[PDB]
């Protein structure tokens, strides 16, 4: 089997995409954000307190035929961001794109914390990390990608996200027309549940590759891209007047500057980030500052490859026995 998914922007900035998903029977179809660095399906529902609904698309458990209740299991998570949400689990019948994968655990949400209310686009997550990180207790649940692999023609899924346009992820097959020369793939550390990889380098727009290895996660579910400070420096160093801001949270730069490239080693192969992916505009509506998207990661304790890297490149998370991760140019 396969599937293939459109995945859209939820807003003009690209601060994160949403991917419908059938969920139950009849289908109820939520807009989930798919997340390579989290495990959770999670969602909206008719059990997340009132409040915190504001204009969400909710699933109804009681509404689907196929859905059962997981006694006793119940599920809570943190994000990377300090959001959160919690609740209790159903199992049901969940498609993406066409492929379906029968008795899904599918996370309801009782609270949600004020990030997810007050974002009325996303319907919930669903998480694509390894599945060690599931949240669920007491027994530990299967991500959608774990329980489709084994009916997959191959045991792969890819991300081809876009740069304020809407991309595909596929599972099951790589598409060959997405990218354009080969495929670079390289090792993947499971240990910490994420998809961590190590980069070979970077590059400064034009300036010379430095050889360096950063390690770290490709992370659908995260916007920026978050690098060691002495990285971070080296490239807003090349923007007239960036500055790190204490009050603003990270590097701000004018908006009347343009930006350059950012490079980032894959192997003996590079992927080139365009200085407009760079760029999240202005801090505050009107502001002249604009906000950057290579941050530290110095107060996080690891690396991400968010939107900004991966949206650059089509990526291939190979989930055979010993892992990989592919990257091509597109």
């Amino acid at each position: 089997s396969t599937g293939s998914a459109t995945t859209t922007p939820i807003d003009s900035l690209d601060d994160a995409y949403i991917t419908p998903v059938q969920i139950g029977t009849p289908a109820q179809t939520l807009n989930l954000d798919f997340d390579t660095g989290s495990s959770d399906l999670w969602v909206f529902s008719s059990e997340t307190t009132a409040s915190e609904v504001d204009g969400q698309t909710i699933y109804t458990p009681s509404k689907s035929t196929t859905a059962k209740l997981l006694s006793g299991a119940t599920w809570s998570i943190s994000y990377g961001d300090g959001s959160s949400s919690s609740g209790d689990v159903y199992t049901d019948t969940v498609s993406v794109g066409g492929l379906t994968v029968t008795g899904q655990a599918v996370e309801s949400a009782k609270k949600v914390s004020s990030s997810f209310t007050e974002d009325s686009t996303i319907d919930g997550l669903l998480g694509l990390a390894f599945s060690t990180l599931n949240t669920v207790s007491p027994t530990q649940q299967k991500t959608f990608f774990d329980n489709a692999k084994a009916s997959l023609d191959s045991p792969v899924f890819t991300a081809d996200l876009g740069y304020h346009a809407p991309g595909t992820y596929n599972f099951g097959f790589i598409d060959t027309t997405a990218y354009t020369g080969s495929i670079t793939y390289t090792a993947v550390s499971t240990k910490q549940g994420f998809w961590e990889w190590t980069s070979t380098g970077y590059a400064v727009g034009s300036g010379t590759f430095k050889s360096t290895s950063i390690d770290g996660i490709a992370d659908t579910g995260t916007t920026l891209l978050y690098l060691p400070a002495t990285v971070v420096s080296a490239y807003w160093a090349q923007v007239s007047g960036a500055k790190s801001s204490s009050s603003v949270g990270g590097y701000v730069f004018p908006c009347s500057a343009t930006l350059p490239s950012f490079t980032f080693g894959v192997g003996s192969a590079r992927i080139v980030i365009p200085g407009d992916y760079i760029d999240f505009g202005p801090i505050s509506t009107g502001s002249s500052s604009c906000f950057g998207g290579i941050q530290s990661s110095a107060g996080i304790g690891i690396n991400i490859f968010g939107d900004v890297a991966l949206k650059a490149a089509f990526v291939v998370f190979n989930g055979a026995t010993t892992p990989t991760l592919g990257f091509a140019s597109k």
